[PDB]
């Protein structure tokens, strides 16, 4: 679980969205796995604005952060489940590293800001969901 907060702003994982999010819906992509919905309370996330390949995330399944290089943002072939049939998920950044269902909403930062929140894994991979192309958050 998990989320970013800027602005009037909250972005979750899509599969993991609430009724209160679907409420307050702003934006969705079940193709990049995102949703946004807006909030009373105002967010003080920064959204990073370049092309890092290397960040820190959290990974709730062990109470750590690990650093990793990772891919930059492209379509990327996920395996089907609950939530989801077998497709190309999009703006999808992988990198080699421990990840958990359970641990989808967990931030990457770099050195600018929030790059993106964990998304899949599987096979000692991780999977982030870019948001750094997404200008209008901060307007
Ligand atoms: C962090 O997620 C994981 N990590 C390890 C394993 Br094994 C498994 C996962 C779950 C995973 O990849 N999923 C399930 C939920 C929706 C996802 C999507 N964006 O399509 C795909
Ligand atoms: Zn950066």
């Amino acid at each position: 679980s998990g989320a970013i907060y800027v602005g009037n702003y909250r972005v979750v994982n899509r599969h993991l969205a609430t009724h209160n999010d679907w409420a307050n819906l702003v934006w969705e992509d079940s193709s990049r796995d995102l949703l946004v919905s807006s909030t009373t309370a105002q967010g003080c996330d920064t959204i990073a604005r370049c092309d890092c390949q290397t960040g820190v995330y959290y990974c709730s399944s062990r109470r750590k952060h690990y650093p990793v290089s990772f891919s930059k943002p492209s379509l990327i072939f996920v395996e089907a489940s609950e939530y989801y049939p077998a497709r190309y998920q999009s703006h999808l950044m992988l990198a080699v590293g421990h990840s958990e269902p359970g641990d989808c909403g967990g931030i990457l930062r770099c050195q600018h800001g929030v790059v993106g929140i964990v998304s899949t894994g599987g096979n000692g991979l991780v999977g982030f969901a870019d948001v750094r192309d997404l200008l209008w958050l901060d307007e």
